[PDB]
C-alpha cells in the first residue's frame, strides 16, 4: 500500500526500537510470538468456555447484547494456556517496562475474548480510553498509562476485518471522524500480537466473508497499577494463584506493587505489610527467586 | 482575611460544594457525636498499644521511630468501619464532589499522631500517591478528595492544618509563605475536606504540654483509581456485618465509573463481585 505500514517484528527484536515505534508510529506487530500448539491450546480452552450454555443470572456486558453476541470474560481464570504461557510472554514484559517506564509498575487490567462473525459490520473509530474514563484528560506529554495488546487467535485479513489503526493518530486532539483508508491493517496470523499505545486511533475491521469462518480475538489491557483493573482476580483459588509464577501472582492483583516516585511506599497493600506476605502466598518460582 | 468557612452538619450540600469550587475547602462543625469521637479514639488507643513489629513495614520504616502511625482504621476500628466510614453527610458531600468522574471508593484511611516539638509539613497536593493526578487538567472531573477528622482538637498552637484557599486554581504548588494560608482549628467530631489540588500542609505541634495531635486521614478517591490500602483480606464475617455502602468504600462490591464506562469496574466473569461471592450485607434486601 501506498502508506507507511506496521513495522512486524521479530519476536527477538531491540526493544528501544520497538518503543520508538510506539511514540513516532504508536503501533507494530511481533512475528510468530506464539507457537502454534500455543495458540491452538488457547483456542481449544476458549472454545471450552463458549460451549457453555447461558447461565440462568445477570451478565453485565452479555445482557446488553443480542444472544448471538460471541464473548469470553477474564480468559486467565478459565485458560491455562493463557494463564501460565501467554501472560507471562517475555517480550511483551519487556515491552511494557520500557513503555510504563515513567509511570512504575504495571498491571492486567482485562482480559477477554470476542469473536466477530460474517457480516457483522467494522467498529467506529476510537481510542481505548472509556473503560478508565480520566484517561481521555491525560495529556499526550503524561507518563503512558494503558497499553492495548492484541492477539489474533484466527487469521487477520482484509476480508474478515483486521485491525485497522492510523499511524501517529495519538498525536491527534480528538478522533474525529477519520475516513477508513487514513488506517492501515494489522493483518496477521495466529501467534502474531499486536500492540497499540495509548491514544492510538484504531477500530475493529468486521467481518466481511461469507463462508461462515469467524474472526477471534483476545485483547488484554496492560495498566499502570495506579488504575483498577477492570477485572478483578481476586476471587481465584488459593491453589490456582500458588501454581503461578510471581510474574503472573504480580499481573491478577494480588501483590503489593509500586507506582513511581512521589509514591515512594506502593499501593496495593494492608497492614503496612505485602499482601503476599500478608496472605502467606507461595508461587511456582519463589523457590529460584 | 478569608477564613476556613464552617457550616452545621446539617448544611446544605449545595453550599458545601459551591465552597469546595470557590475556596477548595470548608470545616463540618460536630459531625460525629461525642461518643463516636470517644469510641473511635479508644479503639486506636486498642491499636497504637500493640508493640513495634518485627517484620518490614512499608510505610513506617520511611520514617523516624517516633513517626505515629496506624494503617487501614476500618480493620481494626470498628466505629470507624460502622459508623464514620458510611456517615451520610460525608456521602452526600462525595456524591456531588465525583457526579463527573462516578462512582468512589475508600483508597485510605489511617491515623496520624504528631507530638510536641515537630516541625510543620512542607505545602503540597495530595497527589503523590496516585502520581497521574499531577498530569489531570484543573477543569477535569475530580478524581480525589481528602477527608480530614481532628481527633484531638487542632489549635494554633499544636499544628491545626494549613490551608491555603483557592490554591487548587494554581498551575504549580510554587513556595507558598506560611501566611497564605489559614488555620484548621477544630474540636473533635469536626471534619476538614479538602479538594483535590489544593495546596495545604500538616501544621507542626508548637506546644510542648506532651499531647500529641491526632488525626485520621481518609482518602476517597474514583473507584477508577487503585485503592492504597486493599480490604481483601478482611474476614467474609467482617464484611458481611457492614452495610451496602461499607462494602462499596472498602472495594468488596463491583463498581460503575460515569459515561461511556458503561459495564462498571472489578468485576468478574461477567458478574458483580458481590454475587461471585454471594455477599451479604447489613441492609441488603
Ligand atoms: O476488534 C478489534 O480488532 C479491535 C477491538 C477494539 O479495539 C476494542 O474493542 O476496543
Ligand atoms: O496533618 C495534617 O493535618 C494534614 C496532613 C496532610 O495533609 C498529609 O499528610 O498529606
Ligand atoms: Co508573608
Ligand atoms: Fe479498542
Ligand atoms: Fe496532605
Amino acid at each position: 500500500d501506498s502508506k507507511p505500514q506496521l513495522q512486524r517484528l521479530a519476536a527477538d527484536a531491540d526493544v528501544d526500537r520497538m518503543c520508538r515505534l510506539l511514540e513516532e508510529d504508536g503501533a507494530f506487530i511481533l512475528k510468530g510470538l506464539l507457537p502454534f500448539d500455543v495458540v491452538e491450546s488457547f483456542n481449544r480452552e476458549l472454545d471450552v468456555q463458549m460451549a457453555i450454555p447461558p447461565p440462568k443470572g445477570e451478565r453485565l456486558l452479555a445482557d446488553k447484547y443480542p444472544p448471538h453476541f460471541k464473548y469470553v470474560p477474564n480468559v486467565a481464570t478459565t485458560c491455562p494456556t493463557f494463564r501460565n504461557t501467554v501472560l507471562i510472554n517475555p517480550v511483551i514484559h519487556a515491552i511494557c517496562e520500557a513503555y510504563f517506564q515513567r509511570t512504575g509498575d504495571y498491571w492486567l487490567s482485562a482480559a477477554f475474548l470476542r469473536e466477530i462473525e460474517s457480516g457483522m459490520p467494522a467498529q467506529p473509530f476510537h481510542r481505548d480510553d472509556a473503560t478508565h474514563p480520566l484517561m481521555h484528560y491525560q495529556p499526550l506529554e503524561a507518563p503512558p498509562v494503558s497499553l492495548s495488546v492484541i492477539f489474533p487467535l484466527t487469521e487477520f485479513t482484509e476480508e474478515n476485518g483486521a485491525t485497522e489503526v492510523i499511524l501517529g493518530s495519538h498525536r491527534w486532539t480528538e478522533v474525529g471522524t477519520p475516513e477508513r483508508d487514513q488506517a492501515v491493517l494489522a493483518t496477521m496470523d495466529p501467534g502474531d500480537v499486536l500492540i497499540v499505545r495509548q491514544r492510538v486511533v484504531h477500530a475493529g475491521g468486521g467481518n466481511r466473508t461469507t463462508a461462515g469462518k469467524p474472526r477471534r480475538v483476545v485483547l488484554a489491557y496492560f495498566n499502570s497499577v495506579q488504575l483498577t483493573p477492570f477485572e478483578t482476580y481476586r476471587t481465584m483459588p488459593r491453589e490456582m494463584v500458588e501454581s503461578m509464577t510471581v510474574l503472573g501472582q504480580r499481573m491478577l492483583g494480588w501483590r503489593t506493587m509500586k507506582p513511581s516516585d512521589p509514591n515512594i511506599v506502593g499501593i496495593n497493600l494492608i497492614d503496612d505489610k505485602r499482601l503476599e506476605n500478608v496472605l502467606q502466598l507461595k508461587a511456582a518460582d519463589s523457590p529460584a527467586l
